[PDB]
């Protein structure tokens, strides 16, 4: 349902080699380098998100400044500031380039409707554990590039790579 809309749909997301993006109600990496690419890309638009990462965010990076916060929840409202509430992710993208940044559940949810992923792959050894939230697989609808390695400054390996739908 990626010509549903108008506004390009981008999800974005950063996971491990093993294709875990959540542990714990956080993120169980630290890499400065895709933070500053997820700013870049982010900077100025809409970035539509589900509550439990809204409320994973630390308090200094909560609303993630400079950007349209929205956050898809069922609740009536939130008690933490900053974020426009929204009941679904039909109401997120409309009126409207809009980024969805996370998480599982709302990756799942806005994959149908998505024309671009943009993903930073990030070399740490972390074995999927029970509780943990994993990427979504991209099916035969997506054609990808993906650039070199890179390594960061504290040591790990990572890579972006790029989707678009066909
Ligand atoms: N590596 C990355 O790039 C990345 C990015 C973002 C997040 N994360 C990680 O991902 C994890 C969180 O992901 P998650 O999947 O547990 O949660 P999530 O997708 O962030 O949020 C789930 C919440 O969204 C709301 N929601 C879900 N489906 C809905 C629907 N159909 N209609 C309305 N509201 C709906 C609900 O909020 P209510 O309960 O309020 O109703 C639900 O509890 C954390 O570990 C976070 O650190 C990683
Ligand atoms: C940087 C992690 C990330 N990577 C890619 N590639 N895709 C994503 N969806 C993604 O999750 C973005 C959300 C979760 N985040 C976060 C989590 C823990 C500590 C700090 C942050 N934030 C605060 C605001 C900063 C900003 O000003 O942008 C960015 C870092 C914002």
């Amino acid at each position: 349902h990626h010509h549903h809309h108008m506004t390009s749909v981008g999800l974005i997301w950063a996971q491990s080699t093993s294709g875990v993006i959540g542990r714990d109600g956080g993120i169980p990496w630290r890499l400065p380098e895709d933070l500053a690419h997820f700013k870049r890309l982010t900077m100025g638009h809409t970035v539509v998100m589900g509550r439990r990462t809204w409320d994973s965010l630390p308090a200094a990076h909560r609303p993630l400044p400079g950007r349209r916060n929205v956050v898809v929840t069922r609740q009536t409202g939130l008690v933490a500031h900053g974020a426009q509430v929204v009941g679904s992710l039909e109401q997120a993208l409309s009126p409207a380039a809009t980024w969805v940044i996370g998480g599982a559940q709302i990756y799942a949810l806005a994959l149908p409707l998505a024309n671009r992923c943009e993903v930073t792959e990030v070399d740490v050894d972390l074995p999927p554990e029970d509780e943990d939230a994993l990427a979504p697989v991209l099916d035969q609808t997506w054609a990808g590039t993906s650039g070199e390695w890179l390594v960061s400054r504290s040591g790990l390996r990572y890579r972006m790579h790029s989707y678009r739908r066909l």
